[PDB]
């Protein structure tokens, strides 16, 4: 129950737009930050809090910032071919075998277009630790309750780097009837865990907003992104 104006100020802060406007001497009023967001999300570039921009801001999305103060270790790509993953805990929203299969299908999408392989393990030292969490869940990037941000993930590297977390204040499903597709959100978050950033192409898997589809989720932009990372 923020005003539209308050939601806009919070969205622009959280995803990195306000900080870039400050570095350009232009954080006194909303217009410059709105133009940065419109370019980054491929909306019409009006510099106004218009209907398209407010609808974009109310849309469920990824919790990773779009522009950006979090320093990580190393060059943010994996340096071995066999990437391991551990499912640390489970949402009660789905059967464990359906959760396991949703993540395995999300890895299979990336496996075909990268020289990496993805193997399930049962170990704390897996490259990609998968966790379900609510609000403050042990990393100082707290979730926000139902809707808004759905999940986040860290770029390749040691410890927390490469891990994927899902907001369990969300209802997880396969995206049909009620709830968010765990398969589609996992495929997006696993992109980050391989070293990809957000796309500006609205049809691309790596676009930040949640879009349900029954079609093949990869687009040219995603496949080309991976190609420009891993020889
Ligand atoms: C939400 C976790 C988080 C907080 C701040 C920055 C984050 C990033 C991030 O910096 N990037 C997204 C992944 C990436 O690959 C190459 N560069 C990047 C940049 N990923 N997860 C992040
Ligand atoms: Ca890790
Ligand atoms: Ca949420
Ligand atoms: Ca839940
Ligand atoms: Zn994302
Ligand atoms: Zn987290």
């Amino acid at each position: 129950n923020l005003t539209d104006r308050q939601l806009a100020e919070e969205y622009l802060y959280r995803y990195g737009y306000t900080r870039v406007a400050e570095m350009r001497g232009e954080s006194k009023s909303l217009g410059p930050a709105l133009l940065l967001l419109q370019k980054q999300l491929s909306l019409p570039e009006t510099g106004e809090l218009d209907s398209a921009t407010l609808k974009a801001m109310r849309t469920p999305r990824c919790g990773v910032p779009d522009l950006g103060f979090q320093t990580f270790e190393g060059d943010l790509k994996w340096h071995h071919h066999n990437i391991t993953y551990w499912i640390q805990n489970y949402s009660e929203d789905l059967p464990r075998a359906v959760i396991d299969d949703a993540f395995a299908r999300a890895f299979a999408l990336w496996s075909a277009v990268t020289p990496l392989t993805f193997t399930r393990v049962y170990s704390r030292d897996a490259d990609i630790v998968i966790q379900f969490g609510v609000a403050e869940h042990g990393d100082g990037y707290p979730f926000d309750g139902k809707d808004g941000l759905l999940a986040h993930a860290f770029p390749p590297g040691p410890g927390i780097q490469g891990d994927a977390h899902f907001d369990d204040d969300e209802l997880w499903s396969l995206g049909k009837g009620q709830g968010y597709s765990l398969f589609l959100v996992a495929a997006h978050e696993f992109g980050h865990a391989l070293g990809l950033d957000h796309s500006s192409v609205p049809e691309a898997l790596m676009y930040p907003m949640y879009r349900f589809t029954e079609g093949p989720p990869l687009h040219k932009d995603d496949v080309n992104g991976i190609r420009h990372l891993y020889g």
